[PDB]
């Protein structure tokens, strides 16, 4: 069956296992977990493809390792996520970016930017400024919350069209 290896990187505390979690599972989690690193395995329906999904939920951590390389390296695909209301996180993404690359040693690496907690009001990061962050990389864009599940199939859906375009 296809398989579809996807990685979620990105800032701590972002929401990427509220993400994956609202994916796999089709709910919201709201406890403080500092994730160190596990999969997800689940069987969904793409364009009429059915398929597999292989969703490795990474550590925010603050220092790069090879630890981390050893298990990004596996991915085929690259869910690149920052919240709106943290502006870290969205200059964070150009050091993830740079370290997808890296470690795939390629210069076209499957990957898409996500901006999630859309639910919460007062952003920090204009939408305007992310679609062009994106575009300047030529990588789609989608916006997210795990909190109401607005846009999360978009974001990882779109992940294994561009997986499929590569
Ligand atoms: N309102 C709102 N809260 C969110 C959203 N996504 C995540 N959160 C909250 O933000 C906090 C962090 O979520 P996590 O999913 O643990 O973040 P993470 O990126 O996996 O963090 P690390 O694994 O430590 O790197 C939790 O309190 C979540 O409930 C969202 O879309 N909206
Ligand atoms: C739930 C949790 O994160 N902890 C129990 C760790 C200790 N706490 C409360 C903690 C750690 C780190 C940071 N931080 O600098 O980001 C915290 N900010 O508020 N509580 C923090
Ligand atoms: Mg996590
Ligand atoms: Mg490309």
């Amino acid at each position: 069956m296809t398989e579809y290896k996807l990685v979620v990187v990105g800032a701590g505390g972002v929401g990427k296992s509220a993400l994956t979690i609202q994916l796999i599972q089709n709910h919201f989690v709201d406890e403080c977990d500092p994730t160190i690193e596990d999969s997800y395995r689940k069987q969904v329906v793409i364009d009429g493809e059915t398929c597999l999904l292989d969703i490795l939920d990474t550590a925010g951590q603050e220092e790069y390792s090879a630890m981390r390389d050893q298990y990004m390296r596996t991915g085929e695909g690259f869910l690149c996520v920052f919240a709106i209301n943290n502006t870290k996180s969205f200059e964070d993404i150009h050091q993830y970016r740079e370290q997808i690359k890296r470690v795939k040693d390629s210069d076209d690496v499957p990957m898409v930017l996500v901006g999630n907690k859309s639910d919460l009001a007062a952003r920090t990061v204009e939408s305007r400024q992310a679609q062009d962050l994106a575009r300047s990389y030529g990588i789609p864009y989608i916006e997210t919350s795990a909190k109401t599940r607005q846009g999360v199939e978009d974001a990882f859906y779109t992940l294994v069209r561009e997986i499929r375009q590569h």
